[PDB]
């Protein structure tokens, strides 16, 4: 997976804003959400999100679901560093285990449990 956000913004600019997001909103974590390129589902309007540290993946799912207007029958998986986070886990946990050196958490989403 190759996030277009890392190509749209130079690193040092991302590392800068990621620091200021964390500073001003310590109760929230900055997340970038893009879709796996082969995945067959709708695209997301925006890529950069500010998520409470206590929000669960399931809630982020249903948020991402109705933002993509996805039905309950349809599948939707998260991938942070090519692993599927457990659906009853907080974003704050995921940030402190997987945030990158620009201080963003990167999450790919797909309709399949293994993407390509």
């Amino acid at each position: 997976m190759k996030f277009v956000y890392k190509e749209e913004h130079p690193f040092e600019k991302r590392r800068s804003e990621g620091e200021k997001i964390r500073k001003k909103y310590p109760d929230r974590v900055p997340v970038i959400v893009e879709k796996a390129p082969k995945a067959r589902i709708g695209d997301l309007d925006k890529k950069k999100y500010l998520v409470p540290s206590d929000l669960t993946v399931g809630q982020f799912y249903f948020l991402i679901r109705k933002r993509i207007h996805l039905r309950a029958e349809d599948a939707l998986f998260f991938f942070v560093n090519n692993v599927i986070p457990p659906t009853s886990a907080t974003m704050g946990q995921l940030y402190q285990e997987h945030h990158e050196e620009d201080f963003f958490l990167y999450i790919a989403y797909s309709d399949e449990s293994v993407y390509g």
